[PDB]
DNA sequence: TCAGCAGTACTAAGTACTGCTGA
DNA sequence: TCAGCAGTACTAAGTACTGCTGA
């Protein structure tokens, strides 16, 4: 798990958790053996992140990862009175969501040595901050039923986070510090609201329970 | 977990549990044109009509170690063993493959920009390559294609839909039994399809089933 | 580690630490892999045992693993004073251990397509006791410096150890329990002091400070 | 840790780490017939007489993966590659591998029993073949046989042993350097004798040696 | 310094997440 | 029952034990 302090603390050393570093290789993000290949010194260090499937909520109360962030910095005046307002009002005017794109399967005419050829068409909403992490909102279908389920992922990049590992393998067990810009956290509840109605009815009346 | 496969009275015969929906074999259930989990230890299957929507997905694979002897392998070794798969059938399944110029692989996956926005955030289709074929026994068989995610470059996999009328015994009406497995005969014909189907997947799958098949010839 | 209570309480999946559960197979003792692998519920699950590498003294002072169960023995009764008499009468009277055996290579006049063949010859002394367990003790040349060191082992079958893992997988940081003989707590006692004059010296001591 | 394999002036030079004392390769020195680890770091080398019984001993591989792109097959080929090792080296070569008839493996591992007794303790020996060549340039080649863990049979490994006044730098009258490896100029003739070793050692290493050996030449 | 790596080779743990099994 | 397995696929941890490295 992630500690959360803003700041939290990611490990390095769990590639098959939520939390896993990744490095671009051919465009596809790929996972990296941070302890049995030295991690670049130079300029492909840009190449590689940590890839962090981040969680709304935990037990249905809202004290989990994103939502710990967002009231710890409303007590601590880093969210003003009028950012919950606008995310909120941002959140009363927004129709549409990634679900709504659902997943589909378009039938192309080509036939394969007697198979038929059809294409599954993926949703993914994709949003850059200028310092350089990115969310992903990824759509798939719903393992426990007739339905969909989204999930936010952030990639943040080794150079956004100390200590620096440019040369060297990971620690073991080794938990690295990130420090949480504001409108990444409001740009990860901007994207759990455009998610599915789901998902934005539980930011709606998380943000109206501290505003 | 893995399949039991045998002989009996000329057929070659796999075991399929459909007790464990987390496993290569789950029972499912299409609602809508989407093939849902069926919890079968729970919810008992219907007895009357719309029976048909359930079936068993098997993802199924040729090779393991780089050998041939799991699953469909072990059902073609003994399918060939007993007669039920002869010379002239093995024969004209490799000059299918040498044939053979085009794979599902081909079509790659690609991730396509779009003129949209979701209220600030950029919108992108992944769109992703499916082969399917409907057998007149009733059975399907699908070829999806995805990213080989330790290395790059694409694998894929092949899928057979079983629909629950083509087992034994009959579950309608009643809840599965505890590691209850069910009997599924295996026609000749569907395990030509789908070595047929491995053979159009990738150029490696093919060259997996070819020399397979001319050990065996 | 291994937990005392006269019994003691050894895990059985960590192939890599001193206590590895091996199987008998082709006569020589190999690894098992309990967790990937069913323990036969036939016969052949006598061929399965524990092979525990018993420590004596732990930071120079006598109350680990063996010397731990010893002292244990004699503050419960469970040892007689007149055991530790004849086991320190035994020790003084024992001259020769198996350091003295030493590691030779003998010269075999035979000559391998131009290469000289030789033999190492290794001492081992072996007891086996009637309830099943053995015990080993080994020489090897002394990894820090000239000379050798003893190592004492203790083989327990897997049928004089419960829960019984007949028809099953080993159980995750799974700890079985092991009721600790008398005697195989004074053989292993004598297993140190005919193993070397350094560790019958320390057995020696040791006996006399708690009679 | 690997040793580097380079080709420099004609030669074949491998470089050997001194300070890795827990690896393949360790520094030791011989007192009354024992090779004992030195701490190189620490304790500094003689610069008078008896520097000779200090030697680099090294646990020497051929395959890796199931290839020959490792440690000896990496000096062999380097060595095929520059002339080094001539067409008419491997050819007579290969001819010493179809004459080999007995392996070190052979001899195998037995537990002796004795005559002796140590106070009620019966007492064994088992007794480990070994084989050991003295090249005329100094350097020593011993072929160890031990049980191979894992499975059931025996496995053989290879050592060559370099005395210190084979390698450069002159280590006389101080201490190792942090980190420090040692330059090693590998004689033709070592390349033979380590090679004709892994022939004689088992039939599994030397059809490893041959299969090497005849997709070079 | 002096905590922690270096080196070695292999299994078992961590990992996410529900049904479902078992005693 | 209801704790823990079943199933899935891969790296990283555990393991013993000293020299030795590094910041």
């Amino acid at each position: 798990e992630a500690s959360v302090s803003i700041v939290v603390r990611l490990p390095i050393t769990r590639p098959t958790s939520k939390i896993r570093v990744k490095k671009i290789e051919n465009g596809v993000g790929i996972p990296v053996s941070t302890r049995k290949k030295s991690f670049p010194s130079d300029e492909n260090l840009r190449d590689y992140y940590i890839e962090w499937q981040i969680s709304f909520a935990r037990d249905g109360k809202y004290d989990y990862e994103l939502s710990r962030m967002v009231r710890l910095a409303h007590e601590h005046g880093i969210l003003t009175y009028n950012d919950i307002y606008e995310l909120l009002k941002f959140a009363d005017d927004v129709k549409s969501y990634l679900e709504d794109k659902g997943i589909r399967r378009e039938s192309t005419n080509e036939e394969l040595y007697g198979f038929n050829i059809y294409e599954d068409v993926y949703p993914v909403a994709k949003k850059e901050l200028p310092s350089g992490e990115f969310i992903g909102i990824v759509l798939k279908h719903a393992q426990r039923a007739v339905g969909y389920q989204s999930m936010v992922y952030v990639c943040i990049p080794l150079t956004n986070v100390e200590p620096s590992l440019a040369g060297r393998v990971a620690r073991r067990n080794e938990v690295v510090k990130y420090e949480v810009p504001v409108d990444l956290m409001k740009e990860l509840l901007k994207a759990f609201i455009i998610a599915s109605e789901t998902h934005k009815n539980d930011i709606v009346k998380f943000l109206r329970s501290i505003i």
